[PDB]
C-alpha cells in the first residue's frame, strides 16, 4: 500500500524518532514493504519511516536505475532499522540532494565521503556496511530524518539551492 | 504587461543589480507599471526588477489588503529606485516571509524592526521614508533580491521553513 509522504512543514518530520523494537514481526515486514513500495511509486532512492508519518528508526534505499540521478552507481536494496552512522574519514564532499518531502526542489551538500553504517535488517539480523560516495550520502540523508533534520539545514552555497527545472549550477 | 516571474535556482536572481539611470523616462515608467500589474496578478506585497529577470536597482511594493498575509497592515504603493537602506536600531523582529520566485514557501526570518530607506521614484524625485515591523521587512526583502540574496539564506530556525499549506509553527 502506497503511503502519503508528508512535506516539509509538517511538524512529523522535525521529531527524534524511537528505536524499532519489533524486530521478525509481520507488522514491521509490513510497513517496510509499503516504505519500498511508496519509495518506488515516487521514484525515490531513499525513504525515512518519518517521512511517511512513522515515528520509527526505519529507512529503506537502493536502486538498479534512477530516473532522478540519473547515472548515479546502483545501491543495493536496503531496508535499515536503528542505523548509527560513523564517518571513516574526514573527507568531505558535495553533490545535489532532494527530497520527496520537499519536491521541486534541490540544492548541493557536503556529506563525509566514507562512512560505516550498523543497524538491523527488519528480519533482525544485523547489517554493518562500510559505504562511500552516493550511497553514503543517501545513507546520511535518510538518517538526519531519523533525528528531524533536513537538507535545507546542512546547505552552506545557498546559490545551489532550488528548483530543479530551473537550476543550472555545476 | 504582466511578466513571467523567474524561479529560485534562477541564477538571473543571484546578480548584483546596476542603478537605474533612466529616471524620468517613458521605458522606465513602462517597466515599473509592468511590475505593479505582475505584483498584483500574482498577489505579492513587493517585487524586485531581477525577479522578472530585468537587472536593475528597482522594486514595487505596497498593499490596501493582503490575501497572503492577510492582516499585515496598509503599505503604501512605493516604486523604488536605487533603494538604500539603514536600520535605525539593532532590534530584529522575526516575521513569515514567502517569495514569487519560491512559491508554496514561507520560513520565519528576522529583519531589523527599523530602517530608514533612501531612493528615487520613477519620475526621478527622491523618496526618504523611516519604516518599521512589516512595511521594513518588505523593503528589506526586496532589496536583497537587488543583491543577489534570497531568503533562505536567512533563515535561522529551519523549524519554520516548509510548504505553505503544511506549516502549523506559532
Amino acid at each position: 500500500m502506497i503511503r502519503d509522504i508528508i512535506r516539509m512543514g509538517d511538524k512529523r518530520l522535525l521529531r527524534v524518532a524511537p528505536q524499532v523494537t519489533n524486530l521478525g514481526s509481520a507488522e514491521l515486514h509490513a510497513l517496510v514493504s509499503d516504505m519500498f513500495e511508496t519509495m518506488g511509486a515516487a521514484h525515490g532512492v531513499g525513504l525515512a519511516a518519518p517521512q511517511i508519518a512513522v515515528d520509527l528508526q526505519l529507512m529503506v534505499f537502493g536502486f538498479e536505475a534512477s530516473e532522478r540521478y540519473p547515472e548515479a552507481p546502483a545501491v543495493p536494496l536496503t531496508a535499515l532499522a536503528n542505523a548509527q552512522i560513523e564517518p571513516l574519514s574526514d573527507e568531505m564532499e558535495n553533490g545535489w540532494e532532494g527530497c520527496l518531502s520537499i519536491p521541486g526542489l534541490r540544492a548541493v551538500i557536503p556529506r563525509y565521503r566514507y562512512i560505516r553504517y550498523r543497524g538491523f535488517a527488519p528480519d533482525g539480523s544485523p547489517i554493518e556496511r562500510e559505504a562511500e560516495g552516493f550511497h553514503a550520502r543517501v545513507v546520511q540523508h535518510e538518517y538526519d530524518h531519523l533525528v528531524g533534520r533536513l537538507y535545507p539545514s546542512r546547505i552552506e552555497n545557498f546559490d545551489t539551492f532550488g528548483f530543479d527545472d530551473v537550476l543550472s549550477y555545476d
